[PDB]
């Protein structure tokens, strides 16, 4: 579905997070080839431990759809989702998550844990990884070097 | 620390959720024996898949402390936290979670999965279960009967 076109927008949002001095992750939630939520990482600034990119984008999606269930959506994100965000995607009943770089240490879509296909969740999210992978990694690498 | 006194307040918040026709879960975040966040379940009403009791209470706590890290806090909740909320508690670096009833099917503190002591998280949350257990269960049972 030209996943790079949507990931590019996510990288755009990640660079907002970068300008805010937050770990640079961006996310966009797409429904019928239209954006219905955007998010970027801002826990430090918002004083909000839950203010990850995915959480912000899933919340917008709910407002836009007037529904807490976000059926058949695709969530794009520049980094593999953490446990908190992976659980949110499961509650949201999204169709699919597409991510850029793996989070080898604490990623929760097959890196540390695979919450999205854990055998007791009432909903399965499909996974596609590595979209604009090197672009997503370099943002995060330059961040940590900084 | 008279955990029933704080759980009673959580049950108070859970009954707000009940009056809103939402699964009746309440939560309170306590720091130095003072409440610094309250929460109750309202996904349906807020059109927000992330709007669980714990998420709302952890968010308030961050505002009150002007910090996304909520060190040495105790989060009380009427039901075992789900994967999404268990991950949030880990990111928040809370000291302890105290819960009422187990969620046998999808609870993420030793029921379905134990996210809070999973061997790769950078932070361990202590767990105490069963506080006002029967009170918490009956609320949820009456809800599902309804
Ligand atoms: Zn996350
Ligand atoms: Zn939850």
């Amino acid at each position: 579905l030209d996943h790079e076109y949507w990931m590019r927008h996510a990288l755009t949002l990640a660079k907002r997070a970068w300008d805010e001095r937050e770990v640079p992750v961006g996310a966009v939630l797409v429904h019928n080839h239209r954006v219905i939520g955007e998010g970027w990482n801002r826990p430090i600034g918002r004083h909000d431990p839950t203010a990850h990119a995915e959480i912000m984008a899933l919340r917008q999606g709910g407002l836009v759809l007037q529904n807490y269930r976000l059926l058949d959506t695709t969530l794009y994100v520049t980094l593999e989702p953490c446990v908190m965000c992976a659980g949110a995607m499961v509650h949201s009943r999204i169709g699919r998550v597409v991510f850029g770089a793996r989070d080898a240490k604490t990623g929760a879509a097959g890196s540390l844990i695979d919450v999205l296909h854990h055998p007791g969740m009432n909903h399965r999210v499909e996974i596609i990884e590595g979209v604009l992978r090197d672009e997503c990694a370099t943002l995060l690498s330059d961040f940590f070097r900084m």
